[PDB]
């Protein structure tokens, strides 16, 4: 219940050397707490964590909890292929002091949905009261669920949330209607006032980085009865997104939040190349009216 | 498209009623449209992928379309699909559609073949030419006529002149949003019928669906609830559509549709056309009972 | 499968002419008949999606299978596909193909509306029973008709009563043992002419095939090296025939296999039927250039 | 200069003990195993190893033990890849380190990269092989990439690439990369069409299941080198009698408890979040290990 809500998933900003760049994670933590954002969804597959060893992944659970611990509500995404590693990073999630854990779906090798129940609970284990955030994800990773399996993922004791990282609304709706106190995140931006009147109770997204406030402005304007308004901001997010799919997720918002002052240098790791170079004028003019607007 | 304005809405996607012996049951047919409109209905799209045309010769989906004319013409509006995999084929069914005097066309994207979007894109300018004036519904349906298109391949499509509307038989919303940005003025129906709520807000202004036949006061309740704000009204609409249709999905959709319009007197036989199976005996008393829950709300 | 095994070898899906009114060609036609006859070839497969069946009426399709009764019946193996979304359409097929004396009858899984299993085994069983002691063959080609079926629904449809064939238009050539394994004397055709001699390998004793009107001859010779040991030939054949393939993929199969026979004078007008489009002007060359190639090596 | 390295290499199991921790005993057994059964050549750390439930160091020490049990003796292939760039350059390096013949790298996954931005990586990865020859993967069914023709292309030409791992079941394709690249080692990657793929254009492989029946592999290379089908087709069948039971009791495990039937690993686990195998299927796994030990 107090998991509900608008949760940004936060971006790794990398040096020049692409270590970690503690003092720009800093600003995007503190610039994501100033947008009135929930929460943090932290070392998702967002924050670039199958490019970064278990030991670069907890100095981040770290770093953020020291900057925003209390202010607002922190996920710490654990999710691993081995569910030992996994474990590891759910204990770890436990010692500073996050509001919950997560873990999406493991991938590569085909694993049974048992086997992914064993998962979860061995990292439900290793959480230690903390609360997980089940994924139901039939596209990144490569499984697909059905609907009797969801409900025994989402009722598994300790599990509090479910990441529906899907744009079957149609799902969505079966979820709700089964569960109707289950916490329920819409995972595809582009869709999300659909998915909120679907079931979807909040949202946890990469571009919440650069214009959280448009998503909470719906979460509002939905609550409110105001339809032309949620429509509106929706067009305008997926504007950004047409944008952002076009020079790459994870870099074109990095790049934004470099034109922003927050993040020094906007590198994602290899094997992601850099942004092309003529997405620059757009780029810059989204951030300068990104900021025209507060 | 803007000409194209008074085709907006909830359309029923006509179910095609059959005998025992597997023949047009015209009865039923005249029965089916009647009812139909005394619920309230926009219009109704005639001999769809639901009125089961891919199993009919031209001729009787000919007599379909002509039954179905006379029977509601001029009181709510009327859309003749004529797609067939053969432009020709699809040209004489878009032919007789104008001389019953239907208020549009429309055709599903030619499958099977593996067609090129060029060869997708004069199979549909032959249909707008052999349609007389008539304005045309074009398609995605993926899952069905395995045709997967591109946004830019999409705009075209619908911006061929003579285009008033596109069936969006897809479930990606945010691709319904992407249409809409571009197209303010289309008519832009919901063909997946489960998220129908969703996919107005999305942008959607109405639909095409198969179980419109039978709760079609329903999705207009949720076309009006959207237009005045009222989401609890929208959601709750949508839930009781999305039960029936987890029933409908058990049962068979085409033949769960026709075993309650059998239940509620106006389909006189509920079967669909081989290969389609009966609905298997389990299920009745549930479709009985949904049936009498129907009339009486 | 036992009674079916006269149905084993290599078999070309005939083409259907048509003229510049977009109707059927009828010399063209038993011109085409002719020409494949004096490949060597085993038989012919009637009607099929290469026959263009999905864009004719019922009518259309009896008057192809009519004639080529005509001009082959005993001389070469005789297959009719009368397969349709509606099994009642099929059976009016099948019935029509054993009043003109074929040696076999076939249907594709019937496709758009996502039909059951037990859907499709009633179909066939229906089909069957309309062709009146005719041998069924079962078309499997997943990639255009959308229909996935597993092993075990293989299984059991191959040993539906009066089934003495499978169609397998699969590059599954894992499942190709599979299915041999499972039941080692049904005529098992390859459907990817560009796999043959991998296809015979795992298990094809033969195969149905577009390309086989113009270079049937050259899967005769596969059969022939796979049986004499040869695997340096069979080999080589192969690559010729992906050589052409290739090509055939790149101009559009049925139209390019069509231009080729109109520069070998079979085929008066080299169009399908619309939707489908005419070759790019630009390939032609490559396909006059071809049809010069064929004849040379052949006769 | 290529072909050294072509031929019929086992892609190699990672074993564990009831801790999850590497069993280097077991993998030593396991090396000489291969190496005896009469296989070409080692294909260590691929996903078969259970590389992507490992960290840089159990790869490192693994690679180090082959390379140890077997320099000289056989070909060795490192499987280096991971997601990231700088992970896959240091398995590189140590691979190189190592006394490895090549390294090897799987398109990398679950973000989706560009083809651009997966030439690059084999680029970066092959420099920290420094002199070692790259396999590159064409793997439509595990990765999630989608390789075109021109862009197999692009990659088997790539400076420093030295083969190509075709975990593909399309023989078209297999027939149309033979075609234009006649000398290139090409590996056959899916082990149930081994004899096709060879008629194909395969000239050697790569498998899990040569762990245990690796000398029918050869034996089907053999036959059809001599024009022997009937031997190389009831070879290709009896390797699909596993391959049927492999696929119910789960691949790596399954071939895992043969190996311990086999007295070769102690313990047959996969590492979590694999389970074990059903028990049920354990008579029929014994009684495979017994028919295969009974067969040379
Ligand atoms: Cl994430
Ligand atoms: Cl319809
Ligand atoms: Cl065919
Ligand atoms: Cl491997």
């Amino acid at each position: 219940t107090n998991l509900r809500g608008v949760m940004a998933a936060l971006l790794t900003p990398f040096d020049q050397q692409q270590a970690l760049d503690k003092a720009s994670l800093r600003r995007l933590v503190q610039f994501n707490i100033q947008q009135g954002i929930d929460g943090l969804y932290v070392g998702g597959s967002t924050g670039e964590a199958f490019v970064q060893s278990l030991s670069e992944r907890e100095q981040v659970l770290e770093i953020v909890a020291e900057e925003a611990k209390g202010k607002i509500k922190l996920i710490a995404h654990v999710g691993c292929v081995s569910t030992a590693e996994s474990q590891q990073l759910a204990a770890s999630a436990k010692r500073y002091g996050f509001d919950a854990v997560s873990a999406v779906t493991p991938f590569y090798y085909p694993f049974s949905f048992e086997e992914h129940c064993d998962h979860y609970r061995a990292i439900i284990d290793s959480a230690d009261g903390l609360p997980m955030v089940v994924y139901n994800i039939p596209a990144l990773s490569g499984v697909k669920l059905t609907l009797d399996q969801i409900n025994t993922l989402v009722t598994l004791p300790g599990v509090g949330a479910l990441k529906q990282t899907s744009g079957d609304l149609y799902q969505m709706e079966q979820i709700r209607r089964e569960h109707p106190d289950l916490v329920l995140y819409n995972g595809y931006d582009n869709i999300f006032a659909s998915g909120l009147l679907a079931g979807a109770d909040g949202g946890i997204g990469s571009t919440y980085n650069i214009m959280g406030w448009r998503y909470q402005g719906i979460v509002k304007a939905l609550k409110e009865g105001d339809i032309q308004t949620a429509q509106k901001l929706q067009t305008e997010c997926n504007k950004v997104i047409d944008l952002l799919i076009k020079t790459g997720v994870f870099r074109g918002l990095k790049t934004v939040l470099h034109y922003m002052d927050v993040v020094s240098v906007p590198l994602c790791r290899k094997p992601f190349g850099p942004v092309d170079e003529k997405y620059l004028p757009e780029l810059k003019a989204l951030a300068q009216q990104l900021m025209q607007e507060r």
